[PDB]
């Protein structure tokens, strides 16, 4: 009974049961759990033990100029540690971390080790390329490491285990319980409605029948691999229910006979493309249908005006749409759009899905791959292949082809809109499933990540709990049992506070302040789950690098807010940390915190680009992991505040604003002026940084207090969920620079927005791939074209530079003409 106990501790692991079959009509989630064993295989046998124990963090970038001037004399210091002893050492840039061992024992079985972290620095790389370097760097930190033996890979040990048109029958519709409706039958592929059929409209009761069946153009043998048959119910003609079938299975088989199948009510989005049938038997909408359908399935140049027009359709925007005639230039020039990777996208949409012969010309065109295989990896136009607008299992493989490349620092950077794009497949198994597996499989530091994404989709996704609870499944039989153990520890301590969590918001109400009364109630429940159930220590899910120890009762508290979220401290459980610093994690209801996942992931990539471009915008993009529906963890950046906060300090709970407050903050948490000068340029930085960001993805119009600041001049803005002024640029922000006109650190404000938006124009595409893809997956109502033409307007498309940044320039303008205006007109909507 062993291997039972096994599948039971997976089970805890998951938040689900892969082998249950309560809600399938097929086996192919069965089929993808056995598909998937050979990859995990593969990838164990393929790891280097050692490297795989230590996870190197490093890059293969080159050292921004921002991070070379603290590196003007070619030299970088480092403190080698042993108990009380420690000295520092003289290390050049271009040093590996065995040579800097080796002239230690010059100085004076041993690996270097950050100080109160599972975070090495080993492997043949100059130090100069460690992820920690550059941090330590960038927030000019010591870089204090520790004389230490290596982890034993041991503990990573893994455990041995048809010419005939198509047609479909509509029995009927019914429901217990819930005006005229309609049934409307779709053969999908690519969001691509190829065929669409309507039965009549009929009173709607508990029960209508039609018995009718619907007789498409489309013949059996032209139905594409990944069609989908969407069924959709209409009651003003508003969509209600829909649901899904893949029309061609696992197997390559069409699918047969009688489905009744139990529909998802509307509340477009990438959960109207599941596949999955809502798991409620007793309450949901049901559709009966019948599928009877039987079956087993030298060049010329262009001339010199029509090639101009090609190349004017791949010079356009991603969410520009497709004529029918850019649509057939595009599919006639096959051959010289197969010579632009950029031209990928649009090109695949040209082509007429819904006919078995094009398709055989489509992957006859693919056969052929020299220029896409040696084009320079561009992931902005790799994603555009994995969303919603393509089903092709060849088109989406080549891009999954180029994320091959990736080098691990960039798959951390993606891998959140990578598990996502999962969603947009057609099959439990895929390319990109099986990428993401091996990725994960391959370095320690992505393969924690990918549990808490997959896990956080598991735990609140009815649409695709199961597909992703598969490959959770298939990470964790070859993630090894030192990890096991470690996730296995993660999750019993979230458990047990999300538990803490719902019954303190279960004795508050929406702002009804918080009590010495709810404060007894919260030591009481922390006091009892410490004693007995709270383990040794665990990794902290946002920063597994860190590990917390004992709960600071004493330190843990619940805040005054509507939702009533824990702050609560942990003593680090590594004795060799520097600092006498607890871990702070503040444990929410109340907000959809997947949204904020999305939003501050997309962040560390425009701090990724700006980086590319010599640029440090201090950005502060806080820690944050969904762990259920509205609930999850958020880091404390400790010793910060909101920016209303600062305001009520003086003036109380009154939208009567005063200019030097924030000023006047500042100068007073500051030790010396030294410091308060670097705070102020702080500011004058982050501020900039989140102008350009928040404008960009129209999450401007900010009340003040969801914006906070350190005491270090950091501004920084929080809670992301749920979303005039383009940003905020408030008459205190403007103080801090000195204006109240024209100053220095405006006009380097000014500067610094310009560089940073023009920055981000140079990956316009980027940014629009990854914006349509948070609303198609981030947000749970439906998403329109609307929706995600605001980041082409923003990003100022088709338009020169000197335009552009006279468009940067008029928005830093309204902050100023609207001053307070737009701040008190939340205060009287969100305080009253
Ligand atoms: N002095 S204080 O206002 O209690 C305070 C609050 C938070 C922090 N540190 C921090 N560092 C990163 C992210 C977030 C953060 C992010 C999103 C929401 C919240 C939040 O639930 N509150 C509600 C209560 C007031 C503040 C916002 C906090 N906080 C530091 C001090």
């Amino acid at each position: 009974e062993e291997s039972q106990a096994f599948q039971r501790q997976l089970t805890a692991l998951i938040g689900y049961d892969v082998t249950d079959v309560s809600n399938v009509h097929d086996d192919e989630l069965e089929f993808t759990r056995r598909g998937l064993v050979t990859p995990r295989m593969a990838e164990v046998a393929s790891r280097d033990p050692k490297l795989y124990a230590m996870h190197p963090w490093v890059t293969s970038k080159p050292l921004p100029e921002y991070l070379w001037k603290k590196i003007a004399n070619n030299c970088i210091f480092i403190v080698i540690h042993r108990s009380t002893t420690s000295q520092t050492i003289k290390v050049s840039p271009d040093d590996t971390p065995g040579a800097i061992l080796q002239s230690f024992f010059t100085k004076m079985d041993f690996v270097l080790r950050v100080c109160g972290r599972d975070e090495y620095l080993v492997g043949e790389t100059p130090i100069k390329n460690f992820q920690w370097v550059r941090h330590c760097l960038k927030n000019g930190e010591e870089i204090h490491v520790v004389l230490d033996t290596p982890p034993d890979p041991a503990l990573d040990e893994v455990r041995k285990e048809c010419d005939r048109k198509f047609r479909v029958k509509i029995r009927g519709i019914d429901i217990p319980v819930l005006l005229t409706v309609f049934v409307e039958a779709n053969i999908q592929h690519g969001q691509q409605v190829l065929c669409q059929r309507r039965t009549s409209p009929k009173p709607f009761t508990e029960e209508v029948l039609w018995n009718v069946w619907l007789e498409f153009s489309i013949k059996i043998k032209d139905l594409p691999k990944g069609a989908l048959l969407n069924l959709q119910i209409y009651c003003k003609v508003r969509l209600l229910y829909y649901v899904n079938l893949l029309l061609i299975d696992h197997r390559f088989l069409l699918r047969r006979g009688e489905y009744v199948l139990h529909m998802w009510q509307i509340s477009f989005n990438a959960d109207k493309l599941t596949s999955a049938t809502n798991p409620d038997k007793e309450n949901s909408m049901s559709i009966s249908i019948l599928l009877d359908n039987y079956c087993h399935p030298v060049r010329a140049e262009m001339p010199n005006q029509l090639r101009k027009q090609l190349e004017a359709i791949i010079a356009t925007d991603p969410l520009n749409p497709l004529t029918a005639e850019d649509k057939e230039l595009l599919w006639h020039f096959r051959y010289e759009s197969l010579k632009h990777p950029k031209a990928y996208p649009k090109l695949f949409s040209s082509v007429k899905w819904g006919q078995q012969e094009i398709v055989a010309k489509t992957y006859q065109l693919l056969a052929r791959r020299e220029v896409w295989d040696q084009s320079a990896l561009d992931v902005g136009l790799t994603m555009q292949l994995l969303d919603c607008n393509f089903s092709d299992e060849n088109v989406r493989a080549i891009a999954v082809q180029k994320l091959e490349s990736l080098e691990d620092d960039d798959v951390l950077h993606y891998l959140l809109q990578l598990v996502q794009a999962v969603k947009f497949e057609p099959y439990h198994d895929s390319a990109l499933a099986r990428f993401l597996l091996k990725r994960g499989l391959r370095n320690k530091r992505i393969g924690h990540f990918l549990f808490w994404f997959l896990r956080s989709e598991i735990a609140q996704s009815r649409h695709y709990q199961q597909r992703f609870a598969v490959i959770l499944e298939a990470y964790l039989r070859g993630c090894g049992t030192a990890m096991l153990h470690d996730f296995t520890q993660q999750v019993q301590v979230i458990e047990m506070l999300q538990k803490v969590t719902l019954d303190i918001k279960s004795l508050s109400a929406e702002k009804y302040d918080v009590s010495s009364q709810v404060i007894s109630q919260l030591k009481q429940k922390l006091e009892n789950l410490q004693n007995s159930q709270l383990p040794e220590s665990f990794r902290v899910p946002y920063d597994p690098g860190l590990k917390a120890g004992a709960l600071a009762i004493e330190k843990c508290k619940v805040m005054a807010s509507k939702k009533k979220p824990l702050w609560l401290e942990f003593k680090c459980a590594d004795p060799t940390a520097l600092s006498n610093e607890t871990i702070g994690i503040i444990f929410k209801h109340g907000d959809d915190l997947r949204q904020d996942m999305l939003i501050l992931q997309i962040l560390r990539i425009m701090e990724s680009i700006w980086e590319t471009e010599s640029l440090d915008l201090c950005l502060l993009p806080y820690g944050c992991i969904s762990t259920g529906d509205k609930i999850g963890m958020i880091e404390i950046v400790k010793d910060a505040t909101t920016i209303a906060k600062i305001q009520q300090s003086t003036v109380g709970n009154t939208g009567a604003f005063k200019d030097e407050v924030l000023n006047h903050w500042l100068k007073e948490k500051s030790p010396t002026e030294e410091k308060f000068q670097a705070a102020v340029e702080r500011f004058v930085y982050s501020c900039a940084g989140y102008c350009v960001a928040t404008f960009v993805l129209g999450i401007g119009d900010r009340h003040n207090d969801n914006i906070m600041i350190t005491e270090t001049g950091n501004l920084f803005h929080i809670d992301f969920g749920h979303i005039r002024v383009p940003f905020v640029l408030t008459p205190d922000f403007l103080f801090v620079m000195g204006t109240s006109k024209t100053s220095p650190h405006f006009q380097k404000f000014q500067d610094i927005c310009v560089k940073a938006y023009l920055a981000l124009r140079h990956h316009t595409n980027l940014l629009i791939i990854l914006f349509s893809m948070m609303l198609m997956t981030g947000m749970p109502q439906l998403t329109s074209k609307e929706d995600i033409e605001y980041i082409r307007d923003a990003l100022t498309v088709g338009k020169n530079e000197e335009d552009a940044k006279k468009y940067f320039l008029d928005q830093i303008e309204v902050c100023r003409d609207k001053g307070w205006t737009v701040q008190f007109n939340w205060f009287l909507h969100l305080v009253l």
